């Protein structure tokens, strides 16, 4: 089963979250991507599983990530779904910073606010290998 789970805003983080993929599974973690592991069935029993069961969650923080989180109080966004499972289970949560502007906790649903107080890794464009090593070494 992953060791990794990789949320993304499909419509701004997809490369990225892409992309921290292919680096992980070369320095031989095992990577949750919908794309390439969700398989068939209800996928929102199959989504909050696959998270239940990853020990690290690498949540990609594209500009504008969590907007659609905002006021989502009956937890229909899911990305909004994927943290809260995260921060309930108590997963080793690794935000990646790549033009995230950081909102007021006030402006997200309670259930997901503890997300902004976990450290976060800028993405570098200019220095990509020593953000991945970064993040390898938050990984558990
Ligand atoms: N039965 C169906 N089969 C195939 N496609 C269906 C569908 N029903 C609806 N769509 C299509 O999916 C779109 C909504 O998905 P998107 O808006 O792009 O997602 P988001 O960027 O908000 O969230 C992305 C984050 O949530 C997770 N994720 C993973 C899988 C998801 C699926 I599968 C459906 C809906 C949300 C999902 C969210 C993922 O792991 C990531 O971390 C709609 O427009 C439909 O065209």
């Amino acid at each position: 089963t992953p060791d990794v789970f990789i949320s993304y805003r499909r419509n701004s983080g997809s490369q990225l979250a892409s992309l921290l993929k292919v680096h992980l599974q070369l320095h031989g973690f095992s990577v949750f991507i919908d794309v390439e592991k969700l398989e068939a069935g209800k996928f929102e029993d199959k989504l909050i599983q696959s998270v239940m069961g990853a020990r690290n969650f690498v949540l990609v923080l594209s500009p504008g990530a969590l907007d659609k989180c905002m006021q989502d109080h009956d937890c229909k966004d899911w990305v909004h779904k994927e943290i809260v499972t995260a921060l309930s289970c108590g997963k080793n949560i690794v935000p990646i910073i790549d033009g995230f502007e950081w909102p007021e906790p006030q402006v997200l649903p309670e259930d997901m606010q503890a997300v902004l107080t976990f450290n976060g890794i800028k993405w570098s464009h200019e220095y990509q290998e020593a953000t991945i090593e970064k993040i390898i070494r938050f990984l558990q």
